[PDB]
């Protein structure tokens, strides 16, 4: 039961698209079909995933677990420290992430995102996008090698988060955990992720929010995108497009 539907009035006038999966029912919404199948970066969205890779390979184990932080100073006020996994999560803590990635093999990952078919599956730019000039604080999911579609995305959180992947079941717990966003709405859970990167070549943002809804035992799996030319539209901002078309058509 695919429909093409119309959340432009979310959007205010901001480029971009969404789609909304219930899997029980097999009811997609989509909104701007074309955008919804293109490949582009996961920037931070790629978190859902490496937070997995990371708790299967033992490199963490709960929601406490530290990176140990070697002292190194960050803009960020919240990166001075020896943050939890939670914390590095809701912080978006690049250095954190990419410790934890960089004790993995590149096997392992390639084999879990085949598995998990994540796209193009391509690590081949394992270091990311050095011409950027931030060094270390690069990767291949931010504005490099590995780039996945918003349908993708969504197929890949349905996935994970009905139990049809090898992934413990504790684990996929910790994620659901740390995911979970507060709405001002008791009624609906959800849970997502931000993403922002800046696409050089095309001159747009890629700006995500990917998550899941639960709404009385039905539960939407959802991907929202933009690829505005506007420098300004972030992750937040995608966020905030995707949180008013959760209460306007999914309450
Ligand atoms: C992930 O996309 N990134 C890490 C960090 N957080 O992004 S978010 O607020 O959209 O979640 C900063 C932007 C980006 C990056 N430049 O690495």
């Amino acid at each position: 039961s695919v429909n093409i539907v119309d959340y432009s009035d979310c959007f205010e006038g901001i480029s971009g698209g969404a789609i909304f999966c219930n899997t029980k029912n097999k009811e997609y919404n989509i909104y701007n079909k074309e955008l919804i199948e293109t490949r582009r970066s996961p920037c931070s969205t790629f978190k859902i995933v490496s937070t997995l890779i990371g708790l299967e390979k033992g490199v963490i184990n709960s929601k406490e677990s530290v990176m140990g932080y070697d002292g190194t100073d960050y803009p960020n006020k919240n990166w001075n420290k020896n943050l939890s996994l939670e914390e590095a999560f809701k912080e978006s803590c690049v250095w954190y992430y990419k410790k934890l990635i960089n004790k993995v093999d590149a096997k392992s990952v390639q084999n879990i995102l085949d598995d998990l078919k994540y796209g193009n599956c391509d690590i081949s730019e394992w270091e990311g996008d050095l011409k950027n000039g931030k060094g270390h604080l690069n990767g291949f999911w931010l504005e490099s090698s590995l780039q996945i579609s918003p349908k993708e995305q969504v197929q890949t959180m349905a996935k994970i988060f009905e139990g049809d992947t090898n992934f413990k079941k504790e684990h996929i717990n910790i994620l659901r955990d740390i995911m979970a966003i507060d709405v001002n709405d008791a009624n609906i859970n959800v849970y997502g992720k931000t993403g922002t990167g800046f696409d050089e070549k095309n001159k747009r943002v890629d700006a995500w929010f990917v998550g899941m809804l639960e709404r009385e035992g039905d539960t939407y799996y959802f991907a929202i995108k933009s690829d505005d030319s506007n420098k300004e539209i972030t992750g937040p901002k995608v966020k905030e497009i995707a949180i008013n078309i959760i209460k306007k058509y999914y309450s």
